[PDB]
């Protein structure tokens, strides 16, 4: 079998590379000498973020970082190839703050891939900062390019794929080809932007990287998991955007793909994806968190989840009151609402009032603080289990997470995840998926095998009827039809020969 992917991002804040140091915990938290030749063997890619497009529509570090002491840190992550010949220090170009919407650099990643110029000089910078530094792929984080934009970036990714491929030649990597990935959006809400043409967006890349969590947060009226692998029919529903996505298909053709409302759920980001032809599963890569998300005010009765809270939503976080008992990562970073897997592993040790607990049907854990109102979503390396049998089964490229510098001291997440794949004497056959609920959507590139009698011509079909036919089996939407399944918009493919 192939390896799985494990790809994860290693973030460091500007001010951190401008006084980079690995031995004050105070000054850089993370710094790369953390991560252990043990830790190094356990990954496939590290994601170096984040850069930015400027306003020249080019790739760029972010303009206040020291050249030099941002080169070391780099070249420190690209040293640890020493010891796993498979991993690649890929850098990320985006994330949240400067590409969403409203980031400060929004204008510069629909500028840059407005024009075949515009793609032109902007693919060269990647590739240019790529070869320049030292790293071995480009992985873009715009969230997210709006329908208009699309055609735009497709055609950027197919550019830099057309540099990436000659610079493999040009650099004798054919052992370890030079790779495009992108992080891609882990709800229907936000995929409903590039939806329609997910196969183009794909076509062009090694793996897309699911953000398949956030999917809960003090944004939302009601508390609930952030990561659930599949639904809990007692938590929140969302209305499935993909329905209004441009696709050109039929009420039934929606309506039997995208059902509304659904559970927004990793499950459902995967199948979702499946359900597009042209979007090959070796592709698709789950990504989880190293951390989770807290909210205040909660109410009792289902141990927080479920439940009205009064946690603000805005960022950056509208006070200066950190309400997570015991959380002293989230004082340093003045946010209560969000805390490492590193954090909330000693605060659950600590006596401080949390209850850990689990849900089966999403197969993530909890915290609940009943003393004082609060309800945690994380992830761990239970969850991890379902979530790594989960990308083993359906046959997906891998996981990613954010972040490195959140797993605990010993890399206990990274491991867990390692192992699941790995460890020739970790046996998961029997662990049970549970009933959760699963994505109940079906569309053209996931239509079952099915068998029916053949169509036979002349005869009178009612509604309903299945008959085989040219290499699928077809059902009518209403009756009296006696034309060939295929011409006729009465029928309906609903399966494969
Ligand atoms: C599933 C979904 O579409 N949820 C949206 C949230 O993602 C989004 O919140 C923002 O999410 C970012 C990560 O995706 C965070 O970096 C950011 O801190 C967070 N909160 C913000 C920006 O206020 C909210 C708001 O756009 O919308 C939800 O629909
Ligand atoms: C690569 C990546 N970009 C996004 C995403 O993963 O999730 C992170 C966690 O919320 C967020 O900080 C970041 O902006």
């Amino acid at each position: 079998s192939t390896r799985k992917a494990v790809i994860g991002y290693y973030f460091i804040p500007t001010n951190q590379i401008n006084n980079y140091t690995e031995t004050d915990t105070s000054v850089v938290p993370f710094p790369v000498s953390n991560i252990t030749p043990a830790k190094a063997k356990q990954l496939t890619h590290i994601n170096f973020s984040f850069l930015d497009i400027n306003s020249n529509l080019e790739c760029a570090w972010d303009p206040a970082t020291n050249d030099a002491k941002a080169r070391d840190v780099v070249n420190r992550l690209t040293a640890l190839k020493a010891h796993n010949p498979s991993l690649r220090i890929m850098f990320s170009i985006g994330g949240w703050y400067y590409s969403n919407d409203l980031g400060v650099s929004h204008a510069n990643y629909v500028n840059a891939v407005k024009t075949p110029a515009s793609r032109a000089k902007f693919a060269q910078s990647c590739v240019r900062i790529m070869k320049d530094y030292g790293f071995d792929g480009v992985d873009i984080d715009w969230e997210y390019p709006q329908a208009a934009e699309v055609d735009g970036f497709i055609a950027a990714l197919q550019e830099i794929r057309t540099l990436l491929n000659q610079q493999t030649i040009t650099d004798g990597r054919q052992a370890l080809p030079y790779q495009l990935t992108i992080a891609g959006a882990g709800g229907a809400f936000f995929l409903s932007r590039y939806y329609s043409k997910l196969a183009q967006i794909v076509a062009p890349l090694d793996y897309i990287n699911l953000m398949t969590y956030d999917l809960a947060g003090p944004w939302e009226k009601v508390t609930n998991h952030q990561a659930a692998l599949f639904g809990d029919a007692a938590g929140p529903t969302f209305y499935n955007a993909l329905r209004e996505a441009n696709l050109g298909w039929s009420w039934e053709e929606l309506t039997r793909a995208f059902p509304s409302p659904f559970s927004l759920t990793v499950d459902a980001a995967v199948q979702q994806h499946l359900m597009m032809e042209g979007v090959p599963s070796a592709k698709i890569v789950m990504g989880v968190p190293f951390y989770g998300r807290a909210f205040k005010g909660v109410s009792g009765g289902n141990g927080g989840q479920y439940s009205s809270h009064s946690t603000p939503g805005e960022d950056p976080y509208p006070s200066t009151d950190y309400w997570l008992v015991g959380c002293e990562e989230c004082v340093r970073d003045k946010d209560p609402r969000i805390a490492s897997y590193r954090q909330l592993e000693q605060m659950l040790q600590g006596n401080y009032g949390y209850q850990r607990l689990w849900n089966d049907k999403t197969k993530t854990p909890y915290l609940y603080h009943a003393q004082n109102g609060l309800f945690v979503t994380y992830d761990d390396a239970e969850s991890f289990k379902y979530k790594a049998k989960y990308i083993k089964q359906q046959q997906l490229g891998g996981v990613m997470f954010w972040h490195l510098g959140q797993d605990n001291r010993n890399g206990d997440l990274l491991a867990a995840l390692d192992r699941y794949f790995n460890a020739a004497d970790y046996d998961d056959s029997q662990l049970d998926m549970g009933t959760g609920l699963r994505y109940t959507g079906v569309g053209p590139g996931n239509l079952p095998i099915m068998t029916a009698p053949a169509y036979v011509p002349g005869t009178t079909y009612a509604q309903g009827a299945l008959v085989s036919y040219q290499g699928y089996v077809w059902q009518t939407k209403w009756g009296y039809i006696t034309s060939a399944p295929g011409s006729d918009s009465a029928w309906l493919k609903v399966g494969r020969v």
